[PDB]
């Protein structure tokens, strides 16, 4: 059975048995497994997923920046001093712990390297049980433009395998979610790659799962849609270092949606 | 539906039947899985304390109750005969651990006669005034995974993070965990957790609803295996009632004396 039906039943879930508030549907806990195998990408097929906003994002974090206009200058808005987004994501990731001051500091050397650290322990103990990234900051959080809805992730390596799990706090299973999956199962991608594994499964654990109420006529209608084989991910090159990749460096095949739907 | 209890049996299956073998199977040897998650109703003053064994009460709360207080201090455990912490800084110092990561997340560690108090982040208090001012907030967290701290710590933590939702009149919390040992470890877990809940929705005034537990590195010992067989012939039982006695105001005002755990019949203690 196509692992998107595990996303699919969920908003079904939700819409039927989940608890209104005010506008959001929605449920507590949940857990979803996409197989990254044999090359598969788990970019969501009955609605089309932007999966050029979903790579350059995920470099941009890679990176380390905390400036908006670094994605606004590759036309992504997704994230609209002036672009100074305070300690985000690509800033805990590079550096935890650091003083934050600006996004045009210099924070080489600053911080724990979660990223660097990761890929280190995964060649030289892949049997840890610590290998965390976590983006959840208590100290940093207040000082961040959005609060991270991706609170940490963990790595796990089995048979050559590599896998990835994402506790996420917060997803909106009509928008979010399916960029959420393809942002893991990319990263994953990318560290089994300059760790010399394959990639294994993501898996996607949610915090409070919800739908909007507004968007629930355009999710009865996306629910009526089946499901089509996933698209195929190749990187073209060998990439020695996590910093190192470009967006064309990702080989997107067989990628064919559904049509988008309107989420206002 | 069916007893929440079978949840964990099924994993313990699962883990020993399709899992993956680690380390040495002479004794530190594992067979694990990655990815998993419960569900337990803490509804009608269920307490899911697991039954196919029976599990350290006492321990449980004890040890939540130092946490609470905010303690990295191993003789105060050792003083109400708990020994779960036992297994360069002064003897039954644990280094900045969950009770301090709770309590004053992001302060310099010292040792843990230090008083503490106004230094880091109280997540624990922090918690209850979300709780009780927007209960409809998603980001209702504490976090102990500190990758600052991690370095000088006893133990890494196993219990990363764990989130609080409110919906209907009712508290429910999902604890992420790292690693689970379903031996020992997870019962013991399963329990702490929705102690807290219970405790959490006391003082805010709200019922508790579910514990959901999520699991990374989810696996069983290699030495442990012969009396986990023993375990799964075994069947659930009821689960037991869980009564807080008085009315307490503050989280850090509960006693053990507190609790009345009614009807906990399990199966015999198992050796691991």
């Amino acid at each position: 059975r196509h692992d998107e039906y595990q996303y699919l039943d969920l908003i079904r879930q939700i819409m039927r048995t989940g608890n209104r508030k005010g506008g959001t549907i929605s449920m507590f806990g949940a857990q979803m497994r996409y197989s990254l195998r044999d090359g598969i990408f788990p970019l969501l097929t009955t609605k089309r997923v932007f999966w050029r906003g979903v790579a350059e994002e995920l470099l941009w974090f890679v990176r380390g920046s905390t400036n908006a206009k670094e994605l606004q200058e590759k036309d992504i808005h997704i994230w609209d001093e002036e672009g100074d987004l305070g300690p985000v994501y690509g800033f805990q990731w590079r550096h935890f712990g650091a003083p934050y001051a600006d996004m045009h500091t210099d924070y080489t050397g600053q911080g724990v390297d979660q990223l660097q650290q990761v890929i280190d322990t995964i060649k030289n103990n892949p049997d840890d049980r610590r290998i965390i990234m976590c983006a959840w900051n208590p100290v940093d959080v207040p000082k961040m433009a959005l609060p991270p809805c991706h609170c940490l992730c963990q790595f796990y390596v089995a048979n050559g395998e590599l896998s990835c799990q994402l506790y996420q706090r917060s997803a909106d299973m009509g928008l979010g979610v399916p960029f959420n999956i393809a942002s893991y199962a990319l990263l994953t991608y990318m560290i089994a790659h300059v760790t010399d594994l394959k990639p294994g499964d993501f898996v996607h654990t949610l915090g409070d799962a919800h739908v909007y109420s507004n968007h629930c006529e355009a999710l009865e209608e996306q629910l009526k849609r089946e499901p089509r084989p996933f698209p195929s991910l190749k990187i073209k090159r060998k990439v020695e270092n996590i910093s190192d990749f470009k967006f064309e460096d990702f080989e997107l095949d067989g990628y064919k949606p559904h049509p988008k739907i309107k989420m206002e």
